[PDB]
């Protein structure tokens, strides 16, 4: 019933706090001692901050949650009595493959071997492993403590049990898992994100709207609805049901989509134009970027609270 | 300094409440007496509801705001002393053209003639009008009282003054206007929306994810960020600035985008599959659709409050 975090970096620390809120004993393992010390320190500080703002997940006190998080130096011992291992090392294929191969030689047939990978495919990560049926990608969204989505991406040989157990576990710790039925480049979130970016880029390039105004169309417009309801249910409600929406607007959708330009090169004049507008709003230096991210995260924290209430 | 609403229907009522919150005297005009009576009644009720939940815009009491809203039977008299006329009749080109032609013969050179049209282009709406320099499309987003975005779409002959004045007026009543520099099919919001829908549709069709799970990827994931920050600034912050983001992810974006399938037909098997999933979540009947929209709107109302606070 214990959980093991391999790599106590940024995402590993978030996972640690999520699992602890669910009452799970969490073990932290890292190749760098300073990352473990830093993780325990930051987790304690973040936990207290959340407590003070009444933003802690679950019903366990910050104190009890912190007591559930410890570190292990020996991997072989670290996997003892663990039912879920969440890998959180850098986004590097060679490295992740090595990690899973090392785990593959010491785990039993019960434990789920889960990767936090942002884009690497399960087929490239787990093929050839003895315990491949227990492998899966459980991709969170930064910042995981505020954004609940977790993309569960299976390997073609991943067992239904592994997917079901992980879906249930993610739900248990307060996250919102989704079943990506078949692996695909960019999974689901990034494919949707890139779809938006592609059209937005061309709109700016063609002089339809300034970069700043395009962002407003989303943040003070379309994005507000998307924080509560997806694009499909949105159609469903903006007419008398999905059938009605297609009957009324499918012609227009096809017409607009047919007018879409080519795939952007993401460089040259347009990157300069977009970057200039972005830097005007938020200077591209460590201080201003961090400050804006902090604001963004606070917004997400409050939105998370609002969503739970609704 | 007065405002005239032509067509006191759903959007006309929203506009009336927006302008009144800004302290503007609002005149309602409609070809159907029952729509005026219904508008005054619903506005009064909505105003009181907002007041009770502490959701009224501006610093004027619900009582004072309501006193600023009245009706006129004669259009010629209705345009007297008005600086902005917001047309809110049905989305029908022949009809809107007739409305603007009727206004064109009685207004001065100061008043702005603004259409709420959801998709009709300024070139089709205002060409040939004597007062074309004063024409513009000011497209709000339902529900306008909670979603601030207003797309300002000009006619090629629309004067800068007309655009500037309307931008300032929209900002004065608490809305978030954007300057769509050149008219285009679907303006900006719908082009972005359709971009998302197109990819989402193919993902469901190809069995990558269920309709319900796809919606969750947005509502409990990507959509949360988009409620505060647009797609471009999002890139800017998810790396060390826009340049950094493109350097790190442009290759992947192009690769994913290149894999995108063709434009959907929005019918057949997939429409049946999507509709079935949507109806399972929200039955396609008047009662359940209205209930879900009510929930959605309440979420947006609270999000609007949250955004203003942040
Ligand atoms: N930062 C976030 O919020 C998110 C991260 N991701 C993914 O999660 C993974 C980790 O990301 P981050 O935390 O941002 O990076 P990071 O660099 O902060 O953390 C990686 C951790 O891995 C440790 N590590 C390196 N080699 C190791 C080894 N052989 N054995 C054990 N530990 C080792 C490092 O010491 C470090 O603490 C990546 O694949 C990333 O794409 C997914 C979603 C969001
Ligand atoms: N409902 C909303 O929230 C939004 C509406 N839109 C656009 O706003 C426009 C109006 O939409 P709705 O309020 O939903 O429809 P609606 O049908 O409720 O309102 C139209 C009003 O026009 C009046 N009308 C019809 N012919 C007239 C004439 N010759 N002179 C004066 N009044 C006349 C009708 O009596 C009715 O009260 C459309 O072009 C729509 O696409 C834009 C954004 C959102």
């Amino acid at each position: 019933g214990d959980v093991l975090i391999v790599g106590s970096g940024l995402v590993g620390r978030s996972w640690a706090m999520l699992f602890a809120s669910g009452g799970f004993r969490v073990k932290l393992y890292d190749i760098e001692p300073r990352q473990i010390t830093g993780a325990l320190e930051n987790i304690r500080k973040e936990m207290k901050s959340l407590q003070q703002s009444g933003s802690l997940k679950g019903s366990l006190s910050a104190e009890e949650q912190l007591s559930l998080i410890s570190s292990c130096t020996n991997l072989a011992e670290a996997v003892e009595g663990v039912v879920h291992i969440q890998e959180c090392v850098p986004e590097n294929l060679d490295l992740k493959r090595k990690i899973f191969a090392q785990l593959d030689s010491i785990v039993d047939d019960r434990v789920v071997l889960s990767s936090s990978s942002s884009c690497l495919l399960p087929s490239k990560l787990f093929t050839g492993l003895a315990h491949v049926k227990q492998c899966i990608v459980a991709h969170p969204v930064n910042p995981p403590y505020y954004i609940p989505l977790v993309e569960l991406v299976p390997h073609p040989e991943t067992s239904p049990a592994t997917v079901d157990r992980t879906h249930a576990l993610m739900r248990k710790i307060g996250q919102s898992p989704v079943r990506v039925l078949k692996e695909i480049d960019g999974f689901v979130l990034n494919r949707l994100q890139y779809a938006i970016i592609s059209e937005a880029w061309r709109l700016v390039e063609e002089g339809i709207v300034s970069p700043s105004d395009l962002d407003l169309v989303m943040s003070d417009g379309l994005g507000m609805r998307y924080a509560f309801i997806g694009p499909l249910e949105t159609m469903h409600l903006n007419a008398e049901g999905m059938l009605s929406y297609c009957d009324r607007y499918s012609e227009g959708m096809k017409r607009v989509l047919k007018s879409f330009g080519s795939i952007p090169e993401f460089s040259g004049a347009t990157v300069e134009k977009v970057n200039q507008a972005m830097c005007k709003k938020v200077p591209a230096d460590p201080e201003h970027l961090a400050a804006r991210r902090e604001w963004r995260d606070e917004c997400l924290k409050r939105l998370a609270k609002l969503k739970r209430q609704m």
